[PDB]
């Protein structure tokens, strides 16, 4: 049977301060 | 407490030669 | 000796905003 | 929740000469 | 003498959006 | 369900006089 | 007493829509 | 023992391959 890519996200953005966050995402199989 | 947003994805790739399709994503609420 | 084509696709998007990805897509017979 | 779009195509080729097609497709829902 | 040139094909229209794709094409052996 | 469509093409162009014929073709079953 | 001509075609009609397409052919002398 | 508040995230990764994202955040001061 196929190998089918499902995915949760929730990104965090507050008040501006900086941290370790980026995304857009690629990926399959 | 965090609402997640649940996606599928499948990009189309074999025998190497290329398309245009992109995708690298992401957004929030 | 002949292959089909078959290919699944959704593309990502609900309320305006922006994210990278394209769809078009290309291979040939 | 909603379905995934399913793509099916052949291209018409045999012996060099041409035509007007072209194919780079992209939809959802 | 020759053998036969047949032609199959389908297009992809639904729901209103839309798409690159075009077709009306030729050929002869 | 309507009926399938089976049809073969070979184009006749030449000397100029004429004919009917056009072919540059597109459609689904 | 020259050697003699045959051909093979497919003519065109359907249920109507449209491409470019038309055959019904023949010449004269 | 000073008393913690947790959070959870999700990075996306299962067999290696790659993508841009990371959420693993923070703020100072």
């Amino acid at each position: 049977v196929h190998h089918q890519k499902l995915v949760f996200f929730a990104e965090d953005v507050g008040s501006n301060k900086g941290a370790i966050i980026g995304l857009m995402v690629g990926g399959v199989v």
